[PDB]
This record gives structure tokens, C-alpha cells and sequence, in this order.
């Protein structure tokens, strides 16, 4: 039983972190490449970018905790604490050299700690579509003047009571195509095979409640990320926007510059949010020749 | 075949406006004072206001098109739109005499149009909890520092697809609960019978639809204002919000003196939205106070 096809030459596998067990997809050979998915997906998204990036790196794609097929974490669903599993994993497979990460969507979230903190295991760094957790997504309209806002969200999976898992209870394939297709600016690539499998994947009720629990830990993240934003993160640093309707636009890159001294960003014209599956190709290119050079 | 017990003393009756059939409970003598409710609720939420305001006063409170008992607006759901059907209601009772208005939370912006085209009409305005639609709400925060705001609901009410009803159809009576207590500051008065009541009305699935259709229109009610915020309201207003837990706060003043000329306001502490029923004696007692001067 697994969730998504596997690529030809990769693996399917799991592995025991802090007692808590992930799964993730692993294939090539060389310098290790860790991509982490976000919201409303698993290691599925970058089934494209996998086949090439493991024709020069080792690339392993985890699920998150609680989502896809790895367990919920046992300490919780901040940043720090997710960064402490992802870490761990990506140690097992390059111990004795630095790794590269790619990160999308709430992989920011769960990823920024361990990198801050541990920035001589990072060798290169591509972030895509989501802020880093800090004061500044306090800004973002609850309402637009064009109809609902693409940050709504936030409040709608931050609020307890359970509220969004028991309102998407029922619907998860619906409400799923309507939250993506509303952060996409080409709704074409999202099939309705495609969109039934991560609406079957995060339907499992302990990752309906998983991926909601990120939110719930967002403000925790933001305090935890004051402290460590004291230390600039000194690594080579690429970030990806969509330029259209969902994408994050000039954002992505100009926070970055307040993170890290050598930062390069790109914004992508036709993208919204989906990056890998709206724009694969360029952003395929982007990160191969970036972590290439 | 009523939704609420109607207090004694008053009618529950129907008038058609327009096509429209628009439910609501009158009783009193004197000056006609019209109350009109906002999203959540109906006429009810008067009712411990409406005793007391009819010692004075010929007291009349509609339910809006849709909501409660009132058939659905046959035009639209822009504040000028329904507007229309308010003001025509109110002067089939006063039509050779100014009254007085009280609305809370929509119930400002299913009124504010026929107060502004209309100004002889109205003898005193009493505007609690909302904001009038214009350019403001586009600067609201969708995320806080303290977790969901409490504006989130603007996009997801907008929101097309039919989200809103569609999330929330068979889940009802929970989504009213979480919303309205996550608005209040005293939330001990929603007791489950209270709640009940409110349920089972905005639950019939023309109401629910009703309910959000209101939102829809919040962009064009946004652009009609605009062209009719140019002449400033000359008659005595005041305006009420809660201090406490999903109150305006000062908001709701300083927004209505760049619309009104003689503008009086008042923040009330430990008090949240649902300024009738979590603070019925300090509102009741200012209501009072304005309109017998
Ligand atoms: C994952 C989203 C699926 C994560 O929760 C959020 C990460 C990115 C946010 C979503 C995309 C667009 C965000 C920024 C656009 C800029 C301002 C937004 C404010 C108002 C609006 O137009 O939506
Ligand atoms: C009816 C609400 C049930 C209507 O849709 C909205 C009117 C009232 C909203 C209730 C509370 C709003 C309180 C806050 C206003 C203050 C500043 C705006 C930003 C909100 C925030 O949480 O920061």
C-alpha cells in the first residue's frame, strides 16, 4: 500500500526518528538533497524534480509528521521541534557531509530552525512560497477587494474547537480542489487523479488534524523564531515565487535578504503557489543549475 | 409559527416590500424606533431591549431578507439594495415623521445607504459593532499575534464554490456555537437552549445561503459607499463596541467620524461582539439614554 506511484529507481522506506516513524522516497547517487513538501501534499510533489535532481544528488523526499505515511511527531508541531526529525533523518543519510535542502510551503516552517542552528550541515538552501514565521505575516489582509484572500487560512486552521477538521470532515476532496485551485494561478495541472490522491491522503483523520496542528503552532514559531533570527543564516540561498494569482511575488525574496547575506530569488510569471506542479520545468531548472553551480 | 417567543405585549406580522416578505415583531407606542439585527442572529437579540424601548416608543424589528422568517431580497444583497427594503418598511409605519435606528453588525451596512440618501428620515442612529463597508476592511489582519482574528470570516463567507454552505451544511449548530462564543468576551449568556434557537433559524438552507450572500456583496456595498460617503451624516449618532474579547474597540468612533458630524461613542469593557446579550444593562441604559433626548 502506498499513497503515490514511486518513480522508477526509487525506494519507498521508513525510518525511526525520536520514536517517531517516517516515511520517505530516496533514489540517486551522491551529495544528499532533502525537498519537504507543504500543506496539503507529501513527497508526491516533487515526483518530477526527483528523476533529475538524483541524476547528479542523492535526493530523499520525507513525508512530514502526521502527514502522508509518517507518524505525527511526539513533541509537537512548531518549528523547532518538526526541525528536529527532519534534521536527524537528513544526518542519517550524510553524516559526514554537508546536505542541500529544498523547502516549500510549511517545509519553511519546519525546516528554518535546524537550518539557523545547525548552518555548517547545510551546504545550499532553495526556499519557495511561504514567509519565514515572523511579525510579518501579522500584515496580510483577511480581505481583498477582489473577493477572499489567500492568507485566510491561517486563522481558519489556527482556530481550536477542532473547527477545520470538523467543517472539512465529509468534504476533504472539496474543500482540498477549492484550496488549491485558489492558490493557483494555472488550475490545468491539478487533474482530478491528482487531486483525489492528496485529498485520500490528508483525509486520514490523524493528518486532517496534523495538518492543521502546523497552524496552531504558527504564533509558537514566530516567538521561537525572534531568538534565532539573531544569527543570519551564511549559506548559498535561492527562493521561488509565483508572479501570478497565488504566488507570493517580490515577498519571498526580500524577507529572505533580512535572513541570510547571499541570497538570490526569482519570480516566476504564469505560477501561483504550486510551484512543482504549475511550473515544473523552470523551477526544475532553477533549482538543478542552483545547486549544481 | 414563530422561530422566538415574542414578548408581551408585541406582534409578530408580515409586510411585503417590494415582492418581499419581510417577518417582524412591533409593539409600543409613539416615535417609531427601528432595530435590526446582524449575522447570526435576529430580531431576538432586541427582545430585552424591546420592553423597555416601548414605554416610549412604537418599537418594530425585521428580520433581514433571508434571515429569520423574512423572505430573501429579490434585487440583491448590496447595502444599497437592501437598504431599500428597510427604509420602505419603516416608513409604511412612519411615513410622515423621522425615526430613529439601531442596527448592529450587518444591520449598519443593510442601512447606511437609505440613512445617507434619506437624512430627514432618520431622527437618531445608533450603530454598534461593525464597520461601514469601505476601503478599512482591506487593511484588517487575517493573523494575529494573539491567533485568529476575528475578520477571518470575511473571505471565507465570500468565498465562491458555495464554500461556506457547503462546509457547514449538517454542522450548523457547531459552527454558530464556535463563532459566536469566539466573538464574546462573556460567553456564559450563549447557554445551549440560547443557542439552539439561533441554530435552528439560520439553518433552513435559504437562511444559510442568505447569510453569506450578504458577504458576496461586501465589495460592491465597498464600491457604493464610496460615491455616497461624499455627503457626511448631519443627524445626532452614536455608536457602540465592545472593549473585551471580539470588540471594535475604538474603531468603531473613530471610522464614523469621518462620516458623521455629531457622533458620540462609547467602549464598553468586558464586552465582545453581542453587545445586547453580553452586556444588556450598560447597552440597554446608553440606547435608552440617547434616543429620549
Ligand atoms: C501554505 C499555503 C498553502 C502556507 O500556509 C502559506 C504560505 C504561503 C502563503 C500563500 C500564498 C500567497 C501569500 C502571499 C501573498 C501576499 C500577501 C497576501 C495578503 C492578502 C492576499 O491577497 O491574499
Ligand atoms: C458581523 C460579525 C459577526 C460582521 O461580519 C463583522 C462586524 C463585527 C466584527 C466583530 C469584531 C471585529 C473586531 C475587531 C475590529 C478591530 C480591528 C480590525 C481588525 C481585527 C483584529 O482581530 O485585529
Amino acid at each position: 500500500a502506498e499513497e503515490f506511484p514511486v518513480p522508477n529507481g526509487f525506494e519507498s522506506a521508513y525510518r525511526e526518528v525520536d520514536g517517531v516513524k517516517l516515511h520517505y522516497v530516496k533514489g540517486g547517487q551522491g551529495p544528499l538533497v532533502m525537498l519537504v513538501h507543504g500543506f496539503g501534499q507529501t513527497w508526491y510533489e516533487w515526483h518530477q524534480l526527483m528523476p533529475e535532481l538524483a541524476k547528479r544528488f542523492t535526493v530523499i523526499a520525507p513525508d512530514l509528521p502526521g502527514l502522508g505515511q509518517s507518524e505525527p511527531p511526539k513533541t509537537g508541531y512548531s518549528g523547532e521541534q518538526v526541525a528536529v526529525y527532519l534534521h536527524k533523518l537528513a544526518r542519517q543519510f550524510s553524516p559526514d557531509r554537508p546536505f542541500d535542502l529544498v523547502a516549500h510551503d510549511i517545509g519553511i516552517w519546519n525546516t528554518y530552525p535546524m537550518v539557523v542552528k545547525n548552518q555548517a550541515d547545510i551546504a545550499r538552501l532553495v526556499y519557495m512560497q511561504a514567509p519565514i514565521p515572523d511579525a510579518r505575516i501579522y500584515r496580510f489582509p483577511a480581505f481583498t477587494a477582489q473577493g477572499e484572500s489567500l492568507v485566510w487560512h491561517f486563522s481558519f486552521f489556527a482556530a481550536d474547537d477542532r473547527l477545520a477538521e470538523t467543517l472539512i470532515a465529509g468534504k476533504e476532496r472539496f474543500f482540498l480542489e477549492h484550496f488549491i485551485k485558489s492558490h493557483a494561478s494555472n488550475t490545468e495541472v491539478f487533474s482530478e487523479r491528482l487531486l483525489d490522491l492528496y485529498a485520500r491522503s490528508y483525509a486520514k483523520p490523524h493528518s486532517l488534524n496534523a495538518s492543521f496542528e502546523y497552524y496552531r503552532a504558527l504564533n509558537e514559531s514566530v516567538r521561537q523564531n525572534a531568538e534565532l533570527a539573531k544569527t543570519r543564516l551564511q549559506m548559498p540561498t535561492m527562493t521561488l515565487a509565483g508572479g501570478g494569482h497565488g504566488g507570493m511575488g517580490t515577498f519571498q525574496l526580500e524577507q529572505m535578504k533580512a535572513y541570510a547575506e547571499d541570497v538570490e530569488g526569482h519570480v516566476l510569471p504564469g505560477c501561483g503557489h504550486w510551484l512543482p506542479e504549475e511550473c515544473a520545468a523552470p523551477m526544475n531548472r532553477l533549482v538543478i543549475d542552483f545547486l549544481s553551480r
